[PDB]
């Protein structure tokens, strides 16, 4: 697995990618990691935005599906036409599978410019596949075709370049320290799991924990932010900006609509609060909880134009589609998925930004009850 130790780039804010190489001969392709969807889809045309595309015409191995996917998010989107090719990932096992692949051909608002990414590798489940569960996912070929292990481990470093490790087949305990802890996949269509408790700084939201859950909690390694149900963030941001009282910020911060800053090299650390979320555990009535940072939840903007000062983005945001634990979360930790076992296993990160004040923790087992009614019907 040293092989593929630090084979993820990228830049704060834009995702991390991987190298892989599509058709014959291999075509390569930095693609965009992406646990909260299940396409691998790929620039197939000379977007001005685009290092790098697709061109399927220089392939032997390419084959046509004809048929088209339409794929929208808010305003929005791609679309393509699917196929089958030969993949390999260059800095991952040692073998090369047919997977569907498709071929974008129209987008609007998904590729980034000034990105260094060409297309998504989509890692959850069929379930969610466009432009329905009959296109196998990469993953599902890859174990299917091959006898690497069903399962992949991500470590989500960052820094601005960020970098990582995503660990094909199985685990590299040099990426973590101490235990890894699981919680149950609770359905295979996203990663979801369940939240069973939150404690800011240590102290219960008291809140009716089928909310955290309303109507899903699903970990995306494609996704920035922590981000929460409307009421749930409600009383989650009311118990931070009472938490961290000592200092205000204007109305817009919390909502995402405003950045904020200070001089560099004076952030407060500390007048802000930590973040705990109880995960439901392997064993009835058992849990374990992670632990993170402000600096998880403040990320850095590195270059506003209209200002010099060392200026945060609130990390932290509303959704009606559920809980995502994105880089937010997933930087504090070593992440397992384990499909084989429908399992997510977290530990510290061996390069989680600490210090001697506070640190990321992972700890159990804690008793807690009640963790099924916590998930949503
Ligand atoms: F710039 C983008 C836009 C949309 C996406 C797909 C999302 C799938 C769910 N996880 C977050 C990313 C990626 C990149």
């Amino acid at each position: 697995f040293v092989e593929m130790v630090d084979n993820l780039r990228g830049k704060s804010g834009q995702g991390y990618y991987v190298e892989m190489t599509v058709g014959s001969p291999p075509q390569t392709l930095n693609i965009l990691v992406d646990t909260g969807s299940s396409n691998f889809a790929v620039g197939a045309a000379p977007h001005p935005f685009l290092h790098r595309y697709y061109q399927r015409q220089l392939s032997s191995t390419y084959r046509d599906l004809r048929k088209g996917v339409y794929v929208p998010y808010t305003q929005g989107k791609w679309e393509g036409e699917l196929g089958t090719d030969l993949v390999s990932i260059p800095h991952g096992p040692n073998v090369t599978v047919r997977a569907n692949i498709a071929a974008i051909t129209e987008s609007d608002k998904f590729f980034i410019n000034g990105s260094n990414w060409e297309g998504i590798l989509g890692l959850a489940y069929a379930e969610i596949a466009r432009p329905d569960d009959s296109l196998e996912p990469f993953f599902d070929s890859l174990v299917k075709q091959t006898h690497v292990p069903n399962l992949f481990s991500l470590q989500l470093c960052g820094a601005a370049s960020v970098g990582g490790s995503m660990i094909i087949g199985g685990i590299d305990h040099s990426l973590y320290t101490g235990s890894l802890w699981y919680t149950p996949i609770r359905r295979e269509w996203y990663y979801e799991v369940i939240i069973v408790r939150v404690e800011i700084n240590g102290q219960d939201l008291k809140m009716d924990c089928k909310e955290y859950n309303y109507d899903k909690s699903i970990v995306d390694s494609g996704t920035t932010n922590l981000r929460l149900p409307k009421k749930v963030f409600e009383a989650a941001v009311k118990s931070i900006k009472a938490a961290s009282s000592t200092e205000k910020f204007p109305d817009g911060f919390w909502l995402g609509e405003q950045l904020v800053c200070w001089q560099a090299g004076t952030t407060p650390w500390n007048i802000f609060p930590v973040i705990s979320l109880y995960l439901m555990g392997e064993v009835t009535n058992q849990s374990f909880r992670i632990t993170i940072l402000p600096q998880q939840y403040l990320r850095p903007v590195e270059d506003v134009a209209t200002s010099q000062d060392d200026c945060y983005k609130f990390a932290i945001s509303q959704s009606s589609t559920g809980t995502v634990m994105g880089a937010v979360i997933m930087e504090g930790f070593y992440v397992v998925f384990d499909r084989a076992r429908k399992r997510i296993g977290f530990a510290v990160s061996a390069c989680h930004v600490h210090d001697e004040f506070r640190t990321a923790a992972v700890e159990g087992p804690f008793v807690t009850l009640d963790m099924e009614d916590c998930g949503y019907n």
